Formats: structure tokens, sequence, C-alpha cells
């Protein structure tokens, strides 16, 4: 068990001023991790007070002064990537395999991208006529807010903090409550590197307090909202409601995977595979609707069924370990009544379907790897978001059908073909709706690659250079050095 | 009085199955101009699937035959100028000598210069290793609406419309139920220039019906809208609570008119005569916290004086007339409140005041151009946006104090500096919370120029290309060459 | 038989003062079409004088007004289309079936491409400090000259204008002595259109007068050169030996056709008739060095050769005409020169490898459609560029080896690949060294495009949005604000 | 000791058989004896270097990225020595190297290695079956020639961008100055750089540069310099293999002192703007237009500030004026003085050799300031790239303007005024690539910087140099059938 977690504001660990805590539980064995204190109303005050001050430290220094402080946090990140990644598997049940090698390696990567391009944030000049002519700033917006999820919690932190500090701004993040200790960390690591004191803040809370207060302050000036749809319209409405804040919201997908005729299924399992059972399903791009020409139907299912039993679920330090619990009881709850309602629709249980029993699992929510086939687009299991292990095999017949059935949901985040054709990849994916895709792969999220959803699957990106611009705002200023002409 | 305004829905006008009605008058005299049909839950969505289906024909053509109906539209509106501006006039009552030389032709222009960017609309293309490269396309989100507001309603509708079409889009516009018939004259220039059916479709109606069926319906991806910050909040809640959208939003503000001790104090009150009156002092980019130097405050009160003796009220098709009166008499009972809010709290009464009275002024919503002098910051009518003829004078003593006068609002939409002291310009409009700024001048809008507000005063930005791009969504695609390798 | 032409300089037909004149041949039936004025170096130097006068008229100009006056020359050229095709047919020998289909249609296409783009020609601001920012102008050249070739006159007067004009310089263009008259053509319509005086001259002269003055003469600012690498050298020497001159030139290539082992053959026949025989072989991007798998050989070369007996010589203004005469006898003659050097270095011939002879072809300088096959890398046919109708097909055996043979050669233009295998199409492109790629096509050349060689075939790029600024200078201007410090 | 070659990351013995001398510019000693790279020494680079490109260019963007900020590690760790060895072959104060030298050096290349990320492509759709994209390709292989008065932030200058891009380049420092080149080389392998990236080849440029100009398989160079070899390198490079060139030559730069200007900034600007490195600076502003209406103020600021001057022993903290690059250079500096007083120029300072123990063995030369000088003189029209300012007189703003621009340089210009319109308007009609408003001399690493006119071709620094150091690709790819006409 580890020391009482406290917040962090102003380059230091403080108390809260609210009385409450909570507790972070580790999903492997359900024993109290730490105890955990909440920010209250007047802690985020004092937060949005210290980014205030920090802010102007920051972005009053030089870009490349600050670029050298983010590549100082991004080699203090790299080298605690396994203690980070311990923190990581012990605060949210997935595999050391997994966070060893991408939450904080990806997360790290996109910071050491944003340190260098501080330097090119450009605003533009415009010529008018010999007389006058426009100029642009590209201006921090100030204070911006970010309010992670516990799927990815160093992850997230970093690719909301990173482009935020490098715009120039103060970010105050706010921790699942599910998965604070690995925020706290990075907290300290920034400070470390010589991150002015204020600059990024960190209040644990649960959403329904400390969230919502960061939402309603009128001195925040952009929320970043990562998390289900649900918190995201409570986030948007009290943001709506209060000062006008502009809001960028990453939320989940019901992702379709394209198997085209001419694919390799040894190819198309192995890509379903790791585009569904991936920190044991809990990934909001997950391929959830695996698409399968209806003449290979029967092979993939056996391919399927061969690589879901090399899945070893076990004691999560361990390296062949690549299969975790989920992150909580209630939240396997919901994967378990999804896992119900497909076998009362009518869907064919391929594998799984039940809780993990035994020494080890008791303790955890274990949920089996799970495949359904002979599924329709009515069902629930296909028409919601599950964010378990649980994939869902469709049969199709034609191009243009499979297009139309893939588009055909209200979700918009993730998508994928698998083809060896040249033609048949790219017009296919071109009349997907969804802002993520990919082809013969899933799941790489390179820093340069804007990502971000389509529909109700999410508002604006990250990643890119474009993310990087949308943490500033542009000021436009006209130099009239003609006479100026009143008609009055 | 004018036959029954239809919706104009996929190229042709069509009758409302609302069964309701409203009436838009002229305030000039009093007289209704025209009954207009609103449009039902049932015809937004008509209109929604007729743009879903226009949008498809007008993406598949090639840039440059969009760009090409857009130069033709151009073309008709050069054209039509004169004819439209008096339907503007008798709408909205700014005098023709403002409708006939700003709005069509500042609408025009916008859409002249989105025209010719089509082409330009690029994605990015991103190697990451031999075996694997990124590109992204910029996809048109689809079905977008924007609202309108009632101040400048042709060029509202041809500066949402212009980068919305440019970029793929359809655009469902809806304009304010006080000045809806310029929108619909847009409309059938659209298509006489060739724009595909359902591409710009008209729907006149209430904010709290037409509006709010168009801010909830699920297949709408962005919402831009123009308007009072009061409306703005209620969009972005109904929005919120449906479908996740896209939004911009251009609200009022409080802008502040600097101007500086080695100013020309005929020139400062020039800039403070065109930033305060034109159209009535009808404008969300109004200079209407006038700051001057103590040591100057009675000379430019002077000058002030002599500048509002040489405005001409009268007769809206004058060429000699400068002045209107308000676009409603709701709207001028509002802004005669703010007047006795001010003299209620003190301010002096340097001119106007009240209502104009004679032959052609009293049955129009005229208020006399208005000054208060000895203003303060706590005061009403410096606090809040008022949106009439009625401009406010603050003393400053110091550099220092005159940058947190004018910074501490929640508005952030303009603001002006007049010196010519090339140092002073740039260091105050460096500190200047807001997004539109100009440096001895003020009201220049060129379409190369994005414009918007910090703070409460919107969200997002007009003009521009960032804002041809903000009209569309990035898809990042990426093609992977190389051997996926699974886990499992 | 047309009336002599002179030189134009400043909005009008002017005689030149050289004394000296030329004659420009129809290449189908010998006659002479015209008698050609050159200009002399005080025709040179009176052309200069008149550009530095118009460039500054038209800079001075709106960017908007400079897109309408570029857009009204598109609509002429639209309008004439049919009349300027058949022009270039008598002056070029290319069919009307080209010309009127290709040459004014994409040179259009360029013009009208550029000329949306000049209102978003934009500089850059770069905040340094809170007291000192640099912001970026992209100003005119001045006058710049552009060098025409005679294979496609017409369009490379515009591909060299268009971007020249839009970023506001002047252009004095020297046709080719072969092919002038359109030209001249072009000059009258951006009169015509409302182009200011002097700011498209275009004075027809000799390479080694004409053209030699203007890469000279002191005051141009730019050089841009399509031809042969002969006369590119010649003019780059002559331009370093002069004014320090920016150059660009688009020289000949010997690009590579790689038929993969998974090619449909019909489809590479039709793209290799394509690149070899268009417009008689005298096109710089023609792919005359065609790969194809050994296994595959016999049968491409039998489906070559039932193409190349559909090719239809004769009128040149026949619907059904797809072939024409070389564009001069002298030029034919090189030709012959390289097609007995394939027969005595012992490469064999498949078909054509003469001159076409009877009724209607006696009189033009016409060469049949030629092809060899069993061609080896040493030989010359195969190294040097021909610019006639000679296609050489050589064997291969792996894909390694076609990279390397398709990459060994100092050309650099353009390349392309047959293959409907998306792995294979990227990951050849991206390794062949040249400038402009088509996969599964060949020849298409959209105005977004840029284009141009690597290595020997070319300097700099043309058509993109880079050209329109390579058109332009940087200024770069530092605002101190702060104190200046001297260690002084 | 005998310095050598640095090919493929190790120093190498060249196979000319021909050796050059570094003077000490303020001993008169000689620093070092320096092999001098001959044609099979440049064919050796290049191959060396072509080899070495695609092991950089299969990297990562920020594995590159990486490797260069190491190298920007170790110089500031270096700055130190690497500046007192520059000191002792330029003869610029150590107040000077320690400061600017390695520290914008560093600079521009710390800057490119965080854009490396950034460099794309564009893609563009055509129609529902048919796009284009991009690829931003390394060009190969690249020379940079250098020039003596900036020699390691030139070397860096040149080799950042052309590295960031992918390329490997071949750096030819001047015979003047060539031994922080070759320290820069090792800096470069330390931080992990592939052999062959960065070969250094010193020599003369008659020779070593010629044979880099003539090299069929480099396929650009960026030469910074006089005119005159500029001219020779252009000449060379037409009439080989056909190489994108990029020149950084020499100017006449004007300094503007406005009517509202104060004085005593003006005098600042002017001494910064002549002085410093003892007048050799390509962007100095040699031309101080001042209005007759003050011209004798300025004159008197002029010599106050001069006074201040600080000449001595180089490593000596308060020293912030150095003898020039060499004796021979100082004749045609003297050369250029004598002509001002034979044209009629009025000599305000300066004008002679410094004397006296500590200067009698250096190639020192006075500050020097003519006024009452005219348009026509020698002095006022011609580069002499020393210690001289010339003062003219003007009376409107119109005749200064075209004054200024009444010459074929176009590098620099600057104009000094509190008034907005002033400033921004007077700038934009003077015809130059660099201008400085209320300052002189800073060249930030995200400020492209290079001449109008006959002052040079290209530019350097600013994103749009990392970009000049690629070459477009652009790739069709079409998925409708494919129609022939035959
Ligand atoms: N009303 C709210 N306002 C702000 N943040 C909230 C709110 N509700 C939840 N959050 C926060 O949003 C993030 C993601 O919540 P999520 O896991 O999607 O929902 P839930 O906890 O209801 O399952 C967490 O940081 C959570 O504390
Ligand atoms: N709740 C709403 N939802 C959508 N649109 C609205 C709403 N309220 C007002 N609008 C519309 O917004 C535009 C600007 O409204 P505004 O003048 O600020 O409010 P109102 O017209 O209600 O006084 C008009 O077209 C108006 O009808
Ligand atoms: N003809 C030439 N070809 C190539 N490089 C040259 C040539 N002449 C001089 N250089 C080189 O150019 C750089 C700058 O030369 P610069 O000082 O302008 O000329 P100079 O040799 O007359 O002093 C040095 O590296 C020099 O050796
Ligand atoms: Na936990
Ligand atoms: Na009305
Ligand atoms: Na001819
Ligand atoms: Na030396």
């Amino acid at each position: 068990r580890m020391a009482e977690q406290q917040l962090y504001i102003h380059g230091k660990f403080v108390a809260a001023t609210s009385g409450k805590t909570f507790e972070t539980i580790n999903p492997a064995t359900g024993e109290v991790l730490a105890t955990v204190q909440a920010a209250g109303r007047e802690d985020v005050d004092r937060a949005v007070k210290s980014a205030q001050q920090g802010q102007k430290v920051w972005a009053a220094m030089s870009a490349m002064a600050r670029s050298r402080i983010l590549r100082k946090a991004v080699d203090i990140l790299r080298e605690r990537n396994d203690e980070l990644a311990r923190l990581e598997t012990l605060d949210t049940g997935k595999p050391l395999s997994e966070t060893a090698a991408v939450d904080i390696v990806t997360g790290a990567d996109v910071l050491e991208y944003y340190a260098g391009l501080i330097p090119a944030l450009e605003g533009s000049q415009i010529p008018l006529r010999d007389s006058s002519f426009v100029y642009t700033r590209r201006e921090p917006l100030g204070v911006v807010a970010g309010i992670g999820a516990w799927n990815y919690p160093i992850q997230i932190a970093l690719w909301k903090s990173a482009p935020a500090l490098a715009a120039g701004n103060a970010m105050i993040f706010k921790p699942s409550e599910v998965t604070p200790l690995t925020a706290l960390k990075l907290a300290e690591i920034y400070r470390e590197a010589g991150l002015p004191d204020g600059v990024f803040n960190v209040l644990p809370g649960i959403g329904a307090e400390t969230g919502q207060y960061l939402t309603e302050h009128p001195d925040i000036a952009k929320i970043s909202f990562t998390g289900g749809v649900a918190s995201g319209k409570k986030v948007m409405a009290n943001s709506a409601a209060s000062s006008l804040k502009e809001v960028t919201m990453e939320l989940g997908g019901k992702s379709p995977l394209i198997i085209a005729e001419d694919a390799n299924l040894d190819l198309a399992a192995d890509i379903a595979m790791m585009a569904n059972f991936y920190s044991s399903g809990q990934v909001c791009t997950n391929g959830t609707r695996v698409f399968v020409p209806a003449k290979f139907k029967a092979e993939f299912e056996h391919k399927i069924l061969e690589r879901v039993g090399r899945i070893r679920a076990g004691d999560l330090f361990a390296d062949d370990t690549n299969f975790g619990p989920l992150v909580s009881f209630p939240h396997r709850q919901n994967v378990l009544r999804y896992i119900e309602s497909g076998k009362s629709e009518g869907a064919r249980l391929l594998c799984g379907g039940d809780v993990l029993k035994g020494e080890g699992f008791d303790n955890g929510a274990w949920v089996a790897p799970t495949v359904f086939t002979d599924c329709t687009d009515d069902m629930t299991i296909v028409r919601e978001e599950i964010f378990g292990p649980v994939m869902s095999i469709l049969s199709y017949d034609d191009e243009a059908e499979v297009i139309r059935r893939a588009n055909a949901t209200e979700y918009g985040l993730a998508a994928g073909v698998v083809t060896p054709d040249l033609n048949r990849a790219h017009r296919i994916i071109h009349q997907l709706e969804a802002g993520i895709c990919w082809i013969n792969s899933w799941g790489e999220s390179p820093a340069e690659m804007p990502v971000g959803g389509y529909k109700h699957s999410g508002i604006g990106r990250e990643n890119g250079v474009m993310t990087l611009q949308s943490y500033t705002q542009v000021k436009s200023i006209q130099v009239e050095m003609g006479p100026f002409q009143s008609i009055f």
C-alpha cells in the first residue's frame, strides 16, 4: 500500500481543502492501492489561480526554452518507463507487457514530437494594399483543463498536456478516479524537468464534483475530454451553461474491420485479434464489428478460435501474460450484460462468455475473451460499444453492402480494411465515415497522425500539427498606414 | 406586401407542413413586409434528406467545377447588388448607403475568395518508415447548419455558406425571423448559378422551434451560429444534449477602443464614430467602450459632438442618409432601457438619449445617436452589450491601467488602438484579449482575415483559409506494407 | 498564308529593329506558315523597360483584381479553344484530336488554378519575445523570362506565365522558333482580359540571339526554361556569367515504365502505347524504356503490335487521326539517326523504323511508330532521349533488378508502375528516382500536382501551390520594440 | 598538428599531396598546416556520403532528431573550447566567438532537429477514382562551401537543414579558417551521425571547391562568400551536372536614420552594423544614411561610441575589436580607405593600421568612419568587408529609398524610427531580404535570410530552408480504368 496521495498545485503536493478522499484499487487483487484526496471547488480555484500565474511565466519564455524543458521531461519518461508502467499495471490491471511497451512510450513520443514543433508555431501576414496589411498571432488560450479516462491514464495525460503546454498554455488535469496515480507522477516529472510552477496541476477527484468544478470555472478557456459518451454530454452541458469554452471530445466507437475477399485470412485473423482483445478489449478504437465474406466465414471463425486459445491470462507482471482483468467489477457487469443480450438475441457464441474463476481470478474482474458470430446489424452487441473483450463477426456478400453497413452507425471513430489490392484498399477506405483508418494493420497511432472521431465519436482531434494549433487562438491585427476615412 | 414566403428545399420553394407562420416588419414604417412560413420538425428532416442527396453530387464534382459554380453566383450577386441592397434596407432598416456598398459586396467578396481556394484544399502525407506511410483527406462534414442574425442578414448567410459549400458540404440555413427575406433570394441565386439541388436549403422559422430542430437533428454534423450570448448557450446546450456536433459561434462583444495620448483626436473621433454608429450601432464588433486619456477627454468630447452633428438621419433610400432606425421596435425598447440605466447610474449624457420625432421618424424605431461620458467600469451600459447607437467614453491615466480595464470583461470580440507610435501600437495590441484588432482604423474585415471572439464572444473563426479547413474533417489513413505482428 | 508576325511589346504588335526574320513551317506540308520577326538586343531592352513599368501597375492592384483579370483570360481561352488548337496543329503538326482536347484545356486549367490562389499567397509572423517579432512578405521578383519549347507551345506559355503573373510579376516569353504563333495569340488574349500593358510581352526569335539576350539581361530576376539539355546548359551558362538570376528548367527524360509480374497485359500495353506515341512521341515525360518480365515479354510484344497497327496517321484535322508528323524535318533526321543506331547496335526492330510515304505523307515529316525489343542498357536508343515515336522494350527478372536499372540513368523526369498490388505499387514507386510517378496510368498532369525532374532532367518544379511561391521572394522584417544594446 | 580530411567518420590523409597553412591573425604565426582535398578525395567523400545517406534516410524522423540534438548538447558543453579555436583562426574576440558563433550555430541545428518530424508531403484528391500524394525526398549528397568570417556557424547553418532533410553534406571550409569545421565533424560522429553523412574536405577554392561543383553525383551546392567567387561557382556548376545552387553573397546594406529617430539609438545601431567582427559581416549596414539636420550631432555621437572601442588581447574579457582575418585582407581594406581620401570623403576617425605593443604583429585596421560621402565614391558603392562606415546625408524620404535601392546588392537593410507608418512603409519599399526596424544583426533560426538581386539566390534558416533541401516527388494513384486513344 502507498502513502496517501495529495493534490499537485503549483509545483508541490498540497492537501485538499475539501476534506474528502477516495480510494483506488488494484483490479487484479481488489486491494486498496492508495487513499487519494479529492479536490473541492476552492481547490479548483486555487489551481486556476496557480495556473494563470505559471502560464504567464511559461508564455514569456522563448520557444526553444519551452522546447528544452519538455524534452527534459521526455528523457525522464524514457528512464522511468518500466517503473511507471508497473504503477500503471497496478492501477489499471493492464498487463506489464502492454504498459511497458505502449503507454509511456507513445505518451513520451507525443511530448517529444510537440517539443520540437514549438519554434515552428507561426502566424501569417496578409498584404491588403500598399498602405495596409494584416498579421496574425497564434496566442495561448490561457488555462485549459483536461479530463482523463482510465484505460490509458498516463498516455491520455501526455496526449492532452503535451500540445497544451507546447502551445504556451497551463493545463489543469483531472485523472479518472479509477486511475489517478500516474498523473501525479507525471506532474512531479514536469517540475523536475523545469516546468514553471502552476503550468501543470493535477486535481484527483470524482467526476460529479471535481470534474464539474473544472467545467464550470469561468477562467478556464478550453476543456479536452476523453471518456464515455454519458460523462461527455454532462461536461458539454455544464461547459455550455458556464463560460463559453472550447471543448474537445474523444469518445468511443463501434469501429468496422472489413476483410476483403482477396485477403489472407491469417493476416485478417491476426488483425482482428489485435483489434479486439488488446487491453482486454478496453480501447475506444477497437474493431468490434468484423465483416467477413460469407465464402470465408467458416474458415475465419476457426482461425479466431485457434488464436483465442492462445490468450494468456495470469500474473500481470509475468512476461507471457497478454490479457488482464477489466478495470472494475461494475465495468465487467456491463460487459456481462451485453454478452447475455447476445445469447438472448440469437447470436452464436463461438467462445468465452463467462467470468473467469480460480486462484488468481476470483479477486479480479476477469472476463473470458468472447467471440460472437452469426451476428446481425440489429443486435445490441453489434450496435453499441461494449468496451470489453467481445468480438462480433458479421457476414457480407458485396462491397457496396459492407460499406453501407460499416457506415450505418452514429459512431465514427476508426475503421480498417484487409486486402492486398491497391484499388480495393483506397476505394473502400475513402468511403468509410471514420477519422482513423488502417489498411492491413490496426492500432498504430503515430504522433504525426491526427486522430479523432466522426459523428458521435468525438469533436476535434488529437496529435499531428493541427492539434498544436488547436491549443492556440488566432488574433488578427490590421495595420492601417493610410488616412482613415469616416462617413460621419 | 409580398406573397407568403415559403421554405426553399431541393432547388425549389415548397410550402411548410408546420401550419405556422410569422411576420417581418419594415422598421422604418411599422408596416408588415411579408408573411413567412415557419419550418416544422418534419420540414427540417426533409431538408436534411435533401441536403444529404445534394452533398453527394456536389462532393463528387471536381474542385474546379465547384469553383466555377460559386464564381457564377458571385457574378449574379454583383449584378443584383442594388436590388438586393434595397430589399435588405426594407428588412433591416439600414440605409441604402450602407447596404448597397457593404452588405452584398463583402458577402460576395468572401464567396469569391473561397471559390478560388477550393483546388488548394489539400491533405498531408507522412512517411513513418520504408514499409508504412500515412496520408490524410480533408473530407466534407456532410450536412451543416447555419443560424443567422438580423443585423447583416445576407452577409452572414454568405460568410457561413461560402466556406461550407467550398469545402464540399451542403448547408441548411435558418435566417433570423426578424430579417428572413434576403436569404431566400440567395438560395435562388445559388441554384441559378448551378448549385446542385439540396446543397443550400433555407428554412425560415423561430429560434425556439426551427432553430432547435436543426440543432437536435442527428444527421447534421456542424452548427455555425451568429447571435446573442443568451441564445448561443442554448444552442450549445441543445446541441450537447443531442448529436455531438462541431460548433462555431460568433457572439456579441463590448470591444474597447484605446485612444493614446499621442493620437490625433480628429482621427480618434472619426474612428470612434465609425466604431459606434455605423448600422445604428447594431454591430457585434463595435467599439462601445472608448478609452480616452484624462488630459484629452474634454477636447475629445467636443470633437465627438461635432461628428454627431454631421450625422444625417432620414429616408433610408436617400444618398446623404447615413443613419437608420433600429431593426425592430422591441429592440429599441431594450436600447432605451440601457439608456435609462446610464442616466440612473450617473453617466453624463453628452448627446442623444431619446427617440427621434417628427414627420418620417415618429413611425420608425429611431434612437438618436447617444454618447455617455464620465463612464465607469461597473456601470451597466459599460458592462453589457447594448447593440444600439450608444457610445461610452471612459477616462484613463496610464497604459497598464487601460490594458487591464480593456481586458476586464467576459467579452473578447474586437479591440483597437489609435497611436502613431510603432512600439505603443503593437505592444498594446499584443496584450489585448480579443480576436479582431484594428490599429488606427475600425471595422474592416477582409475575406483573408480570420475573425472571431475570445472568451464569451465566440467559438472558432470565420473567413481566412483556416475557416475553409474548419468545414472539413480530417481522415487519417495508414498504409501498412510490412508484415503485421499480432501478440496473440 | 498569314501576315508577317511582329513582336508583342507593351500591349501592341510592333516591328523588330533587328532587321532579321525567320519562317515557321507547317510540318504536314513543308509550306511556310508565316514569316516572323526576330527580336534583337534593343528589342529585348525595350521589352524589359515595358515589363518594368507594367509590373508596378500589376502589383499595385489588389489580389482579387489580379485574380479576376486572369479568370477573364481563362474565359476567352475556353471560347477560343478550337481556333487556338487548329493554329497549334498547323504550327506543330500535332493532331487536332490532341490539341483541341489537351493543349489549351490544360493550359487554361493551370491559369484558372493560379488565378484563384492569388489571395492565399501569404507571408508569416514569428513571435521572438514580448518585445520583438518577425513577419515576412512574399514580394514579386519583378521581371522574369520564360523560354518555351516547341512540342506544347501554348501550354508551356500558360504553365510559365500563369504562376509568374499570379505572383505579381511581368513575364517576357520567348517561344521556340519552330512554333511562335500561338504565344502571340496568347498575348492578345491577356490584353483583352485586362492585363496591364507590359506584363506579358512576347519576343519571337532564335535561341542563340533572342534567347541569349534575355538570359544575359541584368534586369531579369528569374529564367524559366523548357527544352533540351544542351540548350538548357547554354541558358544556365549565360545566366551565371550575367546578373545572378534564379533558373528553373524542365528538360527531357528517359522515363521507365515498369510492368509488374501481376499486371494485366492489356492495361500494360495501353499504358505503354500512351506513354510512347502521343504527340508522335514528342513528350518529355514519355515512358520510352518499357520494362517487362521475361516470362511475359513475348505476349506483351504481341499486344503492342496489335495496338500499333490501330494507329491512324492522316489529315491532322480529321476526327480519327491520332498520329502526326514530327515537328520539323531536321528533327526527323535526328530520330532516324537514333533508329539506325538501334538496328546497328543489334536491337530487334519489331515494327516501324522508317519514314511514312505515299500521298499525304511525302511532304510531311512523318516517322512510322517504331518499337525495338531485346534492348540492353548499353544501347544508344536506351540511354538517350529520342523525342520521337520509338519504344524500347527491355526484359527483366526481378524487382530489385528493375529498380536498379530504372534508376541507372542521369535522367529523372517521370516513371510509372503497372500492378494491382497495393504493396508493390507504393514500394516500387517510393524507390524510383523521378519527380513524376504514375501508378496504373500515364500522362495526366493536374494543375495541383507539382511536376519536374530529378537529377539532370530539371531544376525546380512547375504547377502546384509551391510554384506560385517560387515566383515570389521572401523579405524578413524584424520589429524590435525593446532597447537596442551595443557592445561598443 | 597537420590537420587531415574527415571522410566516413574518421580523419584520413589526403591523396593530393598538397597542403596549406592557416595564420593566427593576431600574431602572424602559423596556427596549423592543413591537408588539401584533391579530385580523388572529392570522389571518396561523395562515395562515402552516398553510403551514409541511405543509412541516415532509412532511420525514423525522431531517430534523426535525437542524434542532431545530441550534437547540440555536445556543442553547448564545448562552447568555450570551440570558441577559443575560432578566435585563434579568425581573429574575432573571444567575447564574440563564445557568445555568438557556436551559440547561434547550435540554435539552428537545435531548431531543425525539432522540425524533422513535421516535414510532410501533401495529398490532393482529383476524383473519386484518382488521387495524388507527394513525398518530400532527400536530394542525396549535397555540398556546402563556407566563408571565413563565421566558419563554424556557416558549417552549422548549412549542415543542419541538409542533414535534417535526410541528406549527407560534404562541407568545404574556407582555406583561411578550416579548423572548426573538422571539430564539428568529430562532434557529429560522437553524437551518432552515421559515417559519411558529414564529411569535411579542407582545401583551396580554385581546386577543392571546383571539384565539388563539377562532381556529377552532388545534387545541390550551397555557397557563402564573395560575389566573384560565387560567379565562378555558378559557372562551373552550370558547365557541369545540373545542380540546384544556393548563394549567400555580400551586400552594401543601407541603414536609414529617420528625422524622428533618437540619435543615441541610431549611433548604437550604426556601430553594431559596421564594427562588429571588425566589420567583416555581409549584413553590415555600411551605408549609414543620416538627415543633414542631424549629421553633426550623429557624428559627435559616432566619435563618442568609436572611442569606447577596446582593441587588445583577443582572449581578454573587455576586448570588443579584433584584427582582420588575414594580412592580405587588411591590404584590401586599406586600399578602400585610401580611395575615400582620394575621392574627397572626410575622415572622421581611423583609417590606418594600429601600432604598438600587441598590435604590430596583428592584422589590425582602425575603426574607420567617412562622412561627406557621395553616392559615386567607390567606398559607398562596393563592399569593403572591413571596419569602414560611410555616412551619407539625405533630404527627403523618397530620395533615401531610391538611393538605398540604387544598387545591384540586395542583402540587408534597416530603418531607425519610432513612427509606425514610416517603419513599415519604408521597409516595404526597400529591395532587401533582411530588414531590421530599430535594431540590427539579429538572425533567429526561425527567420529566412538571403539576398535580393545580386546579393544571393535562395534562403537560409526558417522552415522553408528545410524544404529546399528536399525534392518533391508527385505520385498519382489511378484507380479507374485507363483509356488509351490508340
Ligand atoms: N459530470 C461530470 N463532469 C465532469 N467530469 C466527469 C463527469 N462525470 C464523469 N466525469 C469524468 O470523466 C472521466 C471519464 O468518465 P467515464 O469513465 O466516461 O464515465 P463513468 O465514470 O460514468 O463510467 C473521468 O475522469 C470522470 O471522473
Ligand atoms: N434556442 C435556439 N435554438 C436555435 N436557434 C435559436 C435559438 N434561439 C434563438 N435562435 C436563433 O438564433 C438567431 C439569433 O438569435 P438571437 O437574436 O440572439 O435570439 P432571439 O432571436 O431569440 O431573440 C436567430 O435565427 C434565432 O431565431
Ligand atoms: N572558384 C571557386 N570555386 C569554388 N569555391 C571557391 C572558388 N573560389 C573561392 N572558393 C571558396 O569560396 C569560399 C569563399 O570564397 P571568397 O572568400 O568569397 O573568395 P576568395 O577565395 O577570393 O577570398 C571559400 O571556401 C573559398 O575557398
Ligand atoms: Na485503480
Ligand atoms: Na424585418
Ligand atoms: Na511550325
Ligand atoms: Na586563419
